């Protein structure tokens, strides 16, 4: 990994668009104005390819030789690199100041900011911009899926009057629809803040080695078959396939894919009649967990619990929904995504049936049908010193005041009602607001503070 | 990178659900019945992840125990790991045969296949399912970028006469705006196959490693503003910003982003009035390239080309479209996608304006906002052999018949007409369609087949 080929090429040629004697550039990212985000995923950028020695002198001539055939032509700052590796053995003379990873803040607040440290450095501060802006993906994965923790926790809390087991009721299927292994790791970070359920092993590792937990892992996963290990067994053999699958996971939890040929089937005549008697002498500890995979994702949940409540004793929980018993739950892992949750949670509860049935599994939906745009991540430069002069700048295009950028210098405050408030223009200097939220996380090639993943958990919370 | 935690958690637990004696699955992918996809991206995964020595005793010790948190429980196939160490010294009993790379097929054909060569390691071809089905990825770029080829390459031949400069017209704009610095090298890797206008840096050293080209570098960039290097001079002083700039690049193309206040103001009064003089001195090679980057794009665009029509000398084309003189273009860079762009052009045809005078940039439209569904690209087992006995498998759900896969080995082969068919149940041995396009590109831990990037760029061509 080379630090001066990891920018947008144009930025590459910025060092000679700048006003001369400039000093400092001091650019901030906000999430513009889902109306909270949960700030994630900063610390894994800083670790990973901002802090040490990032400056050699064969990363020098490497982007030298590269940008001479991308560019056709010299344009490459080696003096300004070069002056990074001689001044400060490769250490980014950079300071980075940001809210709490964890923390859920409304839209169109300072989340963090850039500045240069060294006068000489002033054009480093948006150099590096690329690289952070990339932390809109693990804001809105966290931020999304801290969305569908909300719904779950609100229908759970209806339909059953508590909120045992919401940790588990959306589990990661989206290792596989992803768009590559690096962003498969983070992006199944970004989930286990909110849940515990994953099959997104990279996640796993990313947290050990960025982050830090208590416990020995963060997420956890069950035996669960897929399409293959029914359909090898032959079309005339479902049956066999289903009861060897359930008898070797007899004492955990196993999901068993059940809609290879025909769903209402399986549910009805396999596992309500054929296989009934190694279902119903399971623990509650380890149910059989039926996936359905195709179809309407509300129609078919509703017709299998349907199909289920017929041939299995159903009870009446004391807030009037029905309850399947509890060795037999379902799981809907097809086409899930935070609209579809909302339909099935709410279909669900039209026709009186628990939300304690039924969890969800989301790969696309939860990890990759997401943009930039969603939340309007954009990063601005808001600061300038030319010839020892502060000035205040931002852009305001005529035709789209959404894009409005703030000024000056920043800080993040409390408000007297608990709320959250961006100060402009170095105004929170004079001290009406409370101390600035934001703190130093990087300064100088080094990671001056860190959180690790339970203080994000205990940061990220439902309020409930 | 450890292969042996790069799956989906459930497959750790496949082992023990096949049938008892199963000595082969053998299992395909196909982007299910944008009627065709360029294949491209396998031979990337196959280098970076899969080739070689991927399994060592500390990798099997490292996933047995991480497994034995996850799963509360030992259900981890150490046995199996074990043995292909022992007995392959880590190399992967696995044939891997494909379509070549660059290929333009049809939906609903098999672009490649995956099968053990050790009777052993029947559970090893749907454990690499997860990071094989990755390859959704380049494909889908790939594929969507070539279709704004042939959009771009319609309107330019419509309004022009030919297809010149039909390779530069669609910019790379997303190394910010996709989820991480590996996904950024693959996409823009894959957007390369069509173009060779990019601002994501990281595309070129992956093309280098793992594909090569005859060419120093298989993709360009030139000097552009960002509204950093406009807003850091003040207000007031947005002229001194673009005069600046323009000068110190006066002999290059150079793109300048025009709309950080006004956009109408800045092409009409700053460009049209006040710096036209060291605008119409400029070079057919080092144009200056304005870029508006707000409002809605179409209505944006037209307006600054009247604009732009009226403060410089226009000529007509052959074809009778209007033409901006040689020294001065438009380029249209925010919220640019497949749809918007196809708007863009029909917009500019419809008055009067040559496709000749505008370019686009795209960030997430291009790189991001691109999902597995778009496809339907899909990985299912179609063969397995049972007590020496080889049965054909399939998945048919009772309420989607689009998801109903194929049975038995299969083959890709050329029509009597010349178009492509995949042939079920093993009859391509029966030679009525010639031989099999696919190739085996992977066996046993080895690469076996490969294809330069010069050559990709070739197969994934225009008819025109
Ligand atoms: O995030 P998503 O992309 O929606 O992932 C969820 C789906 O993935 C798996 O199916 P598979 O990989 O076989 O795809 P398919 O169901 O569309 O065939 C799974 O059995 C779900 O159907
Ligand atoms: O195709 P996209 O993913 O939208 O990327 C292209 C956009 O990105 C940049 O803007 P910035 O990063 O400032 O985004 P913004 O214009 O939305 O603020 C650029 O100046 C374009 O507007
Ligand atoms: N555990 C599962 O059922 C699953 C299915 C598909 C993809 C990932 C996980
Ligand atoms: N070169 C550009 O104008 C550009 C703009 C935004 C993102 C990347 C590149």
């Amino acid at each position: 990994f080379n630090i001066l080929l990891a920018t947008d090429s144009y930025k590459v040629t910025h060092y000679k668009q700048y006003p001369p004697n400039t000093s400092k550039v001091y650019s901030y990212f906000e999430c513009r104005e889902y109306e909270e985000t949960v700030f994630y995923g900063l610390q894994y950028i800083l670790n990973k390819y901002l802090k040490g020695k990032v400056v050699t002198k064969e990363k020098i001539q490497e982007a030298k030789d590269v940008y001479k055939e991308h560019f056709q032509d010299d344009v490459f700052n080696e003096k300004g690199w070069n002056y990074i590796l001689e001044k400060y053995d490769g250490h980014l003379p950079i300071e980075i100041k940001a809210v709490p990873e964890g923390f859920v803040i409304p839209r169109g607040n300072v989340l963090f900011t850039v500045e240069n440290t060294d006068p000489e450095c002033y054009w480093l501060t948006n150099w590096i911009e690329t690289i952070l802006v990339q932390s809109w993906y693990p804001i809105t994965v966290a931020t999304n899926s801290r969305e569908q923790k909300k719904i779950l926790a609100k229908y759970l809390l209806e339909t059953s009057g508590n909120l045992d087991g919401l940790e588990y009721k959306l589990h990661d299927f989206g290792y596989r629809g992803v768009s590559s292994q690096e962003t498969a790791g983070i992006g199944a970070s970004a989930h286990l803040v909110n849940f515990k359920g994953t099959d997104t092993v990279a996640g796993l590792a990313l947290i050990k080695k960025y982050y830090g937990t208590k416990d020995p892992v963060p997420g956890y996963s069950v035996p669960a078959a897929e399409h293959s290990t029914i359909t090898a067994w032959g079309k005339d053999h479902e049956k066999d396939a289903f009861e060897h699958i359930v008898t070797q996971f007899s004492s955990v939890p196993v999901s068993v894919v059940s809609d290879s040929y025909d769903i209402y089937n399986a549910c009805e005549k396999i596992w309500g009649e054929d296989l009934r008697h190694l279902i119903v002498s399971r623990s509650t500890q380890a149910p059989l967990i039926i996936r359905p995979d195709s179809g309407n994702p509300l129609d078919t949940v509703l017709k299998v619990l349907e199909i289920l409540g017929k041939k299995f004793p159903v009870t009446e929980n004391s807030k009037g929904y029905k309850l399947l018993p509890p060795y037999l739950r379902v799981i809907q892992g097809d086409g899930v995504d935070i609209n579809t949750l909302q339909e099935i949670v709410e279909g669900m509860k039209q026709k009186m049936w628990s939300i304690e049935n039924i969890a969800f599994g989301s790969g696309g939906g939860l990890l990759q049908k997401l943009t930039r745009d969603l939340l309007n991540c954009s990063f601005k430069c808001s600061y300038v010193v030319t010839n020892g002069l502060g000035i205040n700048v931002f852009k305001d295009p005529v035709a789209d005041p959404n894009k409005r950028s703030k000024k000056g210098r920043l800080s993040l405050h409390r408000t007297p009602a608990g709320n959250f408030v961006t100060l402009e223009e170095g105004k929170g200097d004079l001290e009406e607001y409370g101390q600035d939220l934001l703190h130093t996380v990087f300064k100088n090639g080094k990671v001056t503070k860190s959180y690790s993943f339970d203080e994000i958990r205990k940061n990220a919370q439902l309020n409930i």
